[PDB]
């Protein structure tokens, strides 16, 4: 019975993939969504004007018409990128921002940045124009528990780059720790984040109680319950530097069912209900509109949307699994039911 | 190449299975161990002397002709297992141990346990007949992080168990913490442990760094490289109260790389040359062989072997999988080469 109408969201961390997949999922987003930032991580990775052109193009023939969608395109940072390169992009409209992946910290970054240093006259350039930063807030350092690469990545990466870049705007995106959220909540008006759906539904023990579930299988990993309680309890509190990033990145069934599932969680289809409840459940929805609708804008120095949505607390069940032309694709939650579901 | 000659080994932890499982993984364990004790945890389980005896002959049945194999028998303890049952079987030479696991007080009583106080008519009695428990500890309560559980269990069951009765022996299964290495280490004469090869080769990255692999699944949960190295150092100390203990738990490959894998390793076919190359990478050979097939029997009163058995240095490759009547198996080490093989 229960509706609530909020701004038209924006989901500022998206994966799109290409060809077969990217038709098949952008309707997920589109239908939604205003605006999406829309990773690079493609193979071979989107490092050029012309390539982000074509891609956005690619998008926009995949988006059914009557969705009103408008794909924010991102450059792929890497050690050799040209800054002149990057700002041509930024003053053509084509590029929103740039993405720093540390090499080999998720899917499609081995072609990703080896180092800070390696990069500055590109990240000097992104502060002079006012572009901002995405960041995959990881070290990958083989030696290095999986489950400290966030906090690691805090001290010893991102900490002194803010200090070196002092007007750089800075995204850190898909936060999974209360490390990250005390960094953030503690931050200038230059430094943001983005948290997903799982990461605040769920915790490790999730993913490898009583089963292995390679659906909740993503990067950064799932965190033990005090992080997760961390990242609630900042959305929760109203801070206005949070805001919706789903990193729906989606993988065909049996590439997340095999003997080396790959990383990602499918939840472009039910991130929004699951937004909903978890707000809900922290008896905050009065934060729910900002989170998704009005924080990234604002930090993006974008409008916000004109345009509204209704959802409705009427209990969805999640389709088992969606059609691809090979294999299917298991959304997040598949087969599960769901609290909250757009009117 | 280089030749280690030990006297027969035995599997102290063993799941064979029941039915056409069975029959297809108890070569691989009798070909080259002498005894193993196998785990009572079939469907339903192992909790009567008349079950143990017909589990014993399908056993039995399924050992190829020519291999001196003797599978060594234990008993499910549950809230409802009579204590002269239990003795009846260890005094008959059907139990030769009981193994605990976890408790749970949703748990029916004919299937498990749900509380250790329940069950210490059952714990005094083998306490007097100088009957062996084997436990697995862990505490599997919702609100304690999976990688937690074994400390956990530490503290609030073992601990008050062996202060509670005195004289009970103890073998501390399949441990995966520095927590645990420790207390074993810091222990008496009438507490042990084993480890698993998987254990010892392996940590959580492995199972989480660039893919999620389930075939690395497996409960206890593989611990952060700390706990990895406490285990190795342990084995590699010549401390005689650790002994091998495979925990050899074979699953169909469509139940391991599913939406939910199951946990457990089938690590028989390759256990006895990983723990080999483990042993010789700590600089600790002279301490293989007891660890193989000395400790476990003096812990458990029973003679050492008096056959001999062969590993050389020459490197192997590990088949892919290995046919069921209805799917495959696919094995601890699968496709790799492996340092140490049986003559
Ligand atoms: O698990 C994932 N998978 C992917 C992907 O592109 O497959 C991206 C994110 C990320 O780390 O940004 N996490
Ligand atoms: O991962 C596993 N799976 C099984 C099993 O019986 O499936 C047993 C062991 C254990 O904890 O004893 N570990
Ligand atoms: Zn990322
Ligand atoms: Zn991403
Ligand atoms: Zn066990
Ligand atoms: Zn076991």
């Amino acid at each position: 019975s229960q509706v609530l109408k909020i701004r038209r969201p924006d989901d500022w961390h998206l994966h799109l993939r290409d060809g077969d997949m990217l038709k098949t999922v952008v309707p997920y987003t589109s239908e939604i969504y205003g605006r999406a930032i829309v990773m690079p991580n493609l193979a071979p990775p989107v490092t050029t004007v012309e390539a982000a052109v074509a891609y956005r193009q690619r998008i926009l023939d995949a988006v059914p018409a009557g969705h009103d969608f408008t794909p924010l395109m991102t450059c792929y940072l890497t050690d050799s990128l040209d800054p002149n390169e990057l700002e041509r992009g930024f003053n053509e409209g084509v590029f929103t921002a740039a993405k720093l992946y540390p090499a080999n910290a998720t899917t499609n970054s081995s072609h990703g940045v080896t180092s800070v240093d390696a990069i500055m006259p590109v990240l000097e350039r992104m502060e002079k124009i006012g572009m901002p930063l995405l960041v995959h807030g990881e070290v990958t350092h083989a030696d290095i528990d999986i489950f400290d690469r966030e906090a690691r990545f805090i001290e010893s990466v991102m900490e002194p780059l803010r200090q070196r870049l002092t007007a750089l705007k800075v995204v850190f995106e898909h936060i999974t720790t209360k490390d990250a959220a005390d960094y953030v909540r503690d931050g200038n008006e230059r430094l943001a984040a983005t948290i997903t759906p799982q990461h605040l539904m769920f915790n490790r023990n999730h993913m490898l109680v009583g089963g292995v579930r390679p659906h909740l299988y993503c990067l950064p990993i799932l965190k033990r319950n005090i992080h997760q309680q961390a990242l609630r309890e900042l959305v929760a509190s109203g801070f206005n530097r949070v805001f919706l990033g789903t990193d729906s990145a989606p993988h065909a069934r049996h590439r997340k069912e095999s003997s080396c599932g790959c990383a990602g969680c499918f939840n472009a289809p039910t991130a929004l209900g699951s937004y909903a409840t978890v707000f809900e459940e922290m008896n905050a929805l009065q934060h729910f509109e900002a989170f998704c609708s009005v924080n990234g804008p604002q930090f993006y120095g974008l409008p916000v949307n004109d345009t509204f949505i209704e959802l409705v607390r009427e209990e969805q069940q999640v389709a088992e699994s969606i059609a691809l032309t090979d294999d299917t694709l298991v959304p997040f939650l598949a087969g599960e039911t769901v609290r909250w579901s757009v009117k």
